[PDB]
């Protein structure tokens, strides 16, 4: 039986898609994913923000078929480090993605398998092409919340626990006023 | 070797992707496709106006990577029929897709492989899911350009045919300065 065809309205301005389903990432849905641990376990404890929201519109695990889903990434900072998304390599290491930013300052944290990054910066109309074995985090380097929507595969499934371990090669701080890209002491 | 990463601008309010491939279809590029033949052949040689740009970016043929490209559809009429993309099932039937509306008014058109019809508006914002199996056609039922953007998988690849010999089993039309969908009569 053939699948319905149908259209979602999405909104530019706060990223709610009518009827996806809702994820909620607290910080301390994060531990051991920022670099100053000091600044987490204190930010948890008196307030534990919100860091973001995905609103999803997933399809079985099917070759061919596609997903769709936007983040609300909110503005922040763990010690020195802009908030982020968990970050992931897909299961199925070669699917892609595509990004298109919405709203607000920020940019995405890509790397290989061997841990070579590349930052590319995400403004609104910018859309971000994530090639196949590439892991992708998206950074919020801005003063209020970066929306984005992003449309991958419905097979391509989710290794985040090789973040989770090592993280990223490289992490997205302010230092002086700018925001600057840099080895992670952690790696 | 890994691929390299990239982001792109497109611009929302013109619907061009900065230094991707540019395609133009004119009504001439279209014969057979407009219900009222003698209104087609009319306009072409009063005028042969651009029906459609589209703007890609794609990738080789491989399974699990994506392709995205912008399209603007100009708004006119063929007789009474609206401006339409010539439609397509993917070659790799069961192949989805998803639209992102991004200005003007438009919808679109789907049918299954055994005629069953579906039509979505679109306005700005609107998402739509083309599911695996269904041919997809998009439609300008307003009096300015109707521009969206598309993600799909860049193995889908196009099976313009069997739209190209038979259409879509419903039409788009402006009966009385409304919009209605009606059986197509040559189907
Ligand atoms: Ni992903
Ligand atoms: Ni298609």
């Amino acid at each position: 039986m053939y699948k319905e065809p149908f259209g979602v309205k999405v909104d530019f301005e706060t990223g709610i898609i009518e009827g996806a389903k809702k994820s909620v990432r607290r910080l301390s849905d994060m531990e051991g994913y920022f670099v100053d641990e000091r600044a987490w376990k204190e930010l948890v404890e008196k307030e534990d923000p919100v860091v973001y929201e995905v609103y999803a519109v997933e399809q079985e695990e099917k070759e061919g078929d596609l997903n769709f889903a936007t983040t609300v990434l909110y503005p922040g900072k763990v010690g020195k480090e802009f908030f982020f998304t968990k970050g992931h390599f897909h299961a199925k290491l070669d699917r892609a993605e595509v990004y298109v930013a919405l709203k607000g300052k920020g940019g995405m944290l890509l790397q290989t398998p061997e841990g070579d990054a590349k930052w590319i910066s995400m403004e609104p109309g910018t859309v971000v092409y994530v090639p196949p074995y590439w892991a992708h985090r998206t950074v919020n380097i801005g003063d209020e919340p970066f929306i984005f929507l992003a449309i991958y595969p419905a097979d391509a499934g989710h290794d985040y626990g090789t973040i989770a371990e090592k993280g990223f090669s490289k992490i997205v701080i302010e230092e002086n006023g700018e925001v600057k890209v840099v080895d992670n002491p952690r790696w």
